């Protein structure tokens, strides 16, 4: 079985993930899952009451899961999510950007980008140097760019085939230049392999996003163009993500906390529910077990008739409905 | 007068540049314009010749020039443009990404990009620390946020007052923290003004680009969200550029080289036209005599009269025409 | 008026300091100096005590203060020290390696002052491990730090022999060490006799002829291990004072440490601290621009030279047989 | 065999070189040797002739080269010395400070061996303006790097008095310093007579008790300086030799300078460049395996001491009235 803690995080994080917790119970019993979930405390409110966004207590727990569960960080995401992937090495942030029925602004969009998820400039390793002067420093590594390249890879066998590796190497010759290379030594040859400026590939994802099957990038660069393909694909409240390391995984949705609609009763639950089914699809591989397999294929499917009926949807993907009646609607087509 | 440093570039530039020759050559003796061009060596096939892209011969003629209008240059422009932007302190780099009519894909676009020029990673300062390990320096500073901040202040003055700073304040605390600080200082109070994310950003401009008036940001940042802006408002081929310091500018084109339509006569020359359109305009401001904008009026309406009437479209904007059915079509409507 | 945070420190610090209070007194009664002296707590014993080397009462006491006078801090001394440096911008700092009448000593009388940058180079512990066994560490000079400490150079050498020397190695770092050599020539060719040494040969000259030097300025790390070696080559590194000046903060001390070997035995030489406190009233001149704490700290130096020129009432370390009280009895009764 | 870039370089350092030739071939003929010198141009006059301190050819012949074999340079030397390091990894840098007998020397007999990793800290060049008047430079620290110097003290210790001190400055370097200090402990602690002593520290105590050190294992810039102090104290700096040792390629050199002053005057001291050679033979003795390269570094010393001893042919810097010429003569005769 699996031990997952759940953190349901600030603004929209809450409703959202308390929410959905009867989709998830309800899965446990019907495809009798040995999932336990634990609440742990992190992020803004957290702060508030610990000092640290993310207290040692939290951390202690984490220590003993095997995966991580959770709903958007407000302000201090960055010392927990950012923390979390840094100290465990969640090495791969995989982010399928992919239409539901019945939503467009592009007809079928299918592209996924695999997301180098521990350099780049999000160690943290800036300074004041002198009165109003400040600094970075931006980590490349052969050994980052090589295993991330090996992830895409993988990713790549099970769909189209093709990668673009995006960097911007023109201007950053030697650690873009790094990136690159590394990509090119485990990607050229085994897939249909090419290059892209990531000004190039911001503009060619508008221009034409069905051109795209994997895209393999930097930490920084692939933050953007995640955003962008997950509204390309029809809302950022439909993208899911896994942060996956050798030993521990984390996910969750690719959007904010969206203070501003935060106790509304409008957001989105999808991207967070299809985040649920990337972190079964783990379990199945991880366990051998078959159960994992058909709670993933009972949630999707039930996603998918949702928006195919379209009667149900958040205003965010075109539609009137609230979360409780998105979350209502999905949990009896389970299954 | 003027003394105008004119770099024909690679791949499309040749012949975008030689061929709108014959439209800056009929404004200079239609509108008694005191302009002298000057054709000077850069880029891929110059680095062949004298073993540097922007060689001492290049540089001795840009020194006594006032301005330099510029084609895109190949693989060695971080030794042309980006060389250029530093040495003369080129700090502002105004980007305006503007629909034309008779085009979508959505509709009415206006936004202006106003990027930072000369900081960010863009002064190399990248090393090999180790085997396998690589390190790049971003430097942000109080006086160059502040002086861009500025630049974006009047640019709105002259819009819908409205501007939002796009950074990454929440992981780089230090560096986008002193960017946003500053931009904060300048703009809250004398425009609406807000901030976003980067990554948001992306996605927002796809959402809703008319909800963008001025958008301040760094370099590297501007250069991904120019690219988007730009080819949501139709084409990175009618997308200009002014490259703005306190004693010298730069005006170009946004799109690279292209050489993969190189020789084939379809590089839309707009872009290259429009930054005429803009070196003009400064040309105004700067000398204060009305036939530079004479001359540029007779050359945006020429353009936009084209595009009105759709006939000589290249087909990067959906027509089927070629460069020079372009360039005719615009000289006769000239002036 | 001033008020200075008084620092006892740990190891022989607390007893050098709380001895040297009466000279202090002495000073204040003879001279009217309108000094107020504020115990603070900071080092190991307050760290055990308080759970931080410097507690929030100290850094409030440290604040409104306008100077710092301390004794050794042991095991925290970087903890308290460098973090005070940075906080207060004390940008200059002041090493005299000069020696006593007539103490024995191998290179005979040497008198030479170190001046150096106290504020950048590699002390704001810009650090970081970047990779699996790989870190990296970020040196700042700047132009306006290596000015600043060039034009103190300037002032301590006009008051000696006229003569620096900037100590640096620009023929390997071109660019860091290349700007502190060119802003301390900007400053300095033309007012003084100047001339440069690479930091390398430097430390073998002092060796060979210590007494061709008069002042020497350079950067934080060259000068943390120039100023040892030059205080050794004097005979004076137990002896020897230094200051830490700022524009709104100075801090004083002794070079020695903490010397737990010798605590509580009632013989650790009071000298360094005493110097310091010398040191320190010539920066209430300088700040206050009145006349009697340059007449008290002559007052003081005169009673510290004269009590080792007589030889009767010196601690053990320095040849005598007394106690620190006994020595600073007779040092107290040569002030006024 | 081996093949070896003979370097000139410039001042006495032509001198100083093709005078000891007959020594070179001597110890070929005597022991057996399979060395082929080949004459390589380095340095300013080799700059001013070619346009490059280091021209193509010179590179070309240093590639097929075992071994660098060098004279002094001069405004060129960092250009030189600094890129040959890091090109070719020449990781540990081998400074012996050893008194000659029986040399003038202020502080006796001193045998002291500084082991200064050569190859990262401050040296790369890692050095930049990142904004109007200020500078920025990155100094670096590697596990492996540390590692092997470490292990490079470890066994030159071993052959000398077991002990080793590694000198750091971790209390305000903690990352950087402190991975160097963590990675000589885990080499050394256990095998040898360990201790750590911050840098200033260091360069006091060399002064205040040369005798007490055996081995120093530090970093780039800190050995620069503490092996110029213990050289100069040991009497020696214009007689020591140094090493630069990488795995496969390796440069031998004096420390002394160009010393412009004296070239022509056919008094200039061959016996820095001739340890120099004993430190080559004794790492050809390492690679090859065969003891010849021994039998002849023992001789090639030996000859020397005893040259030194007798004190008949030395040059005027060492006390005598002897031409170069003359002392190699002297040295020359004693082999074999
Ligand atoms: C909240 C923020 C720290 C995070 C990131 O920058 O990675 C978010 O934008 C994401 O994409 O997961
Ligand atoms: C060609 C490249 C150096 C340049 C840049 O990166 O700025 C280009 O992408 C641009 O946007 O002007
Ligand atoms: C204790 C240490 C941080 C300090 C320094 O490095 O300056 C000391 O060595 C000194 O010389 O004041
Ligand atoms: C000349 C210089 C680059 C070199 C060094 O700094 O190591 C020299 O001082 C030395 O000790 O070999
Ligand atoms: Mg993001
Ligand atoms: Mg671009
Ligand atoms: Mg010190
Ligand atoms: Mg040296």
């Amino acid at each position: 079985g699996f031990v997952v803690a759940l953190i349901q995080g600030d603004g929209i994080g809450p409703e959202v993930v308390s929410k959905s917790k009867t989709i998830l119970a309800r899965l446990n019993e019907k495809f009798s899952l040995p999932i336990e979930y634990i609440e742990v405390e992190a992020g803004d409110t957290t702060k508030n009451k610990f000092g640290d966004a993310l207290p040692k207590d939290s951390l202690r727990v984490i220590e003993k899961a095997d995966m991580i569960l959770k709903g958007p960080v407000g302000e201090t995401a960055a010392d927990v999510v950012v923390k979390l992937r840094l100290m465990y090495d969640l090495y791969a942030n995989l982010r399928p950007a992919k239409s539901l029925p019945g939503l467009n602004k592009f007809g079928d969009v299918d592209i996924l980008v695999v997301r180098e998820n521990t350099e780049d400039l999000y160690k943290g390793l800036e300074h004041v140097i002198s009165d109003g002067v400040t600094v970075g420093i931006k980590v490349i590594t052969r050994a980052a760019s090589t295993r991330i390249a090996q992830v895409a890879l993988n990713q790549a066998l099970r769909r189209k085939k093709k990668v673009v590796c995006v960097h911007k190497s023109n201007v950053m010759r030697i650690t873009d230049g790094l990136f690159a290379e590394s990509c090119r030594n485990v990607l050229k040859g085994k897939v249909e392999y090419s290059e892209m400026y990531v000004d190039a590939a911001a503009a060619n994802l508008v221009r034409n996003p069905q051109a795209f099957d994997v895209i393999v990038t930097e930490n920084t660069y692939g933050d953007i163009l995640s955003d962008e393909a997950g509204q390309i694909a029809g809302s950022l409240g439909i993208s899911p993500s896994a942060n996956i390391g050798d030993r521990k995984s984390l996910f969750e949705p690719v959007h904010g906390a969206a203070f501003d609609i935060a106790g509304k009763n409008i957001a989105n639950p999808t991207a967070f529910l299809l985040s649920v089914g990337m972190m079964l699809d783990r379990m199945q591989e991880l366990s051998g077990d078959i159960r994992y397999n058909n709670a993933a294929k009972s949630l999707r499917d039930a996603i998918y008739s949702v928006y195919s009926e379209g009667k149900y949807l958040t205003p965010d993907v075109g539609g009137s409905s609230t979360t409780d009646e998105m979350i209502s609607a999905i949990r009896s087509k389970i299954g």
